[PDB]
């Protein structure tokens, strides 16, 4: 059971350039987005811990410097529990196949 | 019934955060999750009062530690009316029916 | 036409003490609850007019004793009218059917 | 067309109020109610147009006596346009026919 | 391809009064309105570019003398492209072809 | 992966006003908006990076001439990820075929 890495901004341009960011610096897979309400989004990934690391602080980076954008905040989880991925949107699904398998 | 816990933060990252730390505390199951509007997220557990009052320290403690999240409310239920189990989502699943017996 | 009664609180954690409160208290039905945007959530109850005054009563008394819970808005209607019942959700229904009998 | 009267206010319990005192006040017919958002709700009604001004007095007057809820905005009109009333949810239904018959 | 105008304010009865207003004063078709959230309602309307222009002036103004309402927001598009009315939700549809006739 | 654009504003004038001066001032495709909650809405647009960033500063001249409307935050991503594409609504579709090749 891979690590999972959150994160959460004002806005859609930003969740797109972390979601970017993310996806390029890391050997992860983005499993989903959350319109949080409020206009606020959430991004979360999925990998070996180090990737989703390593693509958490890429997403940060690239939100920090998104005109308009902030953190609000975020999270890793390195070894989610089966009931968490159960319940909460974090598990793979057919559409993300492709890039777990490259992952 | 068995006792049910609720937790609401700021955030997703916050609620998995507690999620995570409750399931691993205490002998309890996640039934549920709520977006509940303005960017806050409710947790919803169940299992024996004891074991969701250690999970509920843990949670609390987790989002405690998640940058940008806070602890917004949060209640424990020890033996709620099944007029309230059938009404509120906070009931058994079969998708969370693994974690029950393990629970239980 | 039994009463109505119905309360509002900012989060989830108060409308479940209050539901629960509420039903231990009189012999009342939950009909049913609503996600009223805000993180506010409502919760509306049925039956006779006293027994709905004392669930009211518990479930202002639960929301408050409960962390980070407040009461926003509440009222209690002893005889609504037929085109309120069939406007707005707080008629009964077949999943709460067991609970009014005994109510 | 009959007229449309529509209030709003903060809280579901307000609207409630509202919906029960115009309806016992006036020989009005409530036709629908919205989530607004931001835990707003609205109730409209159509009568003829004396009945409905009755009415929102009266449901102005309950809401300012419900705790917690406040009076945020309404209007009268005393003759939509069809295009209004085939956009906007104000026509009458199935579901509230006994009541426009009662009504007219 | 007709000009578009529209209308945001808070709260529904606005929204109301500048869709009546709209329509009375000007040869146009309300095609749509949005709940946008926060309690704001958008109203889109569509017709020649002079006949919007009319609607929107009365449509202002019944908004200034509603009760509690308030304009937040509002433009026209004298001519809008194509891709624009085939993503945003002011195209015509079966429920309002009998007011695009007459108008 | 060809560039997107992505610009969101307080309320749905602005994004109106938005879409139809980014559409008309680059070789660019509107691919889809977002209701964001709060009033906000998002426009996502693609095409090649030149034309989306002239579009971008036509989107938010217009934006900025708009009645109530403000700017609220925008980015381009030269060359988005496919797994960006997937999961984010910023991919063309058959309603929007038609542009996709006039501006290819």
């Amino acid at each position: 059971q891979s690590a999972v890495g959150s994160i959460e901004t004002i806005g859609f341009p930003g969740i797109l350039a972390a979601a970017d960011a993310m996806v390029k610096a890391g050997r992860i897979t983005i499993v989903g987005y959350i319109r949080a309400g409020s206009a606020r989004f959430t991004l979360n990934i999925r990998g070996d811990v180090q990737e989703v690391k390593t693509a958490m602080a890429a997403g940060i980076d690239a939100i920090n410097r998104t005109e308009g954008a902030d953190v609000k905040t975020w999270v890793i989880i390195p070894r989610p529990h089966e009931n968490v991925v159960a319940v909460l949107p974090i598990d793979f699904s057919p559409e993300v196949e492709p890039f777990r398998e490259a992952a």
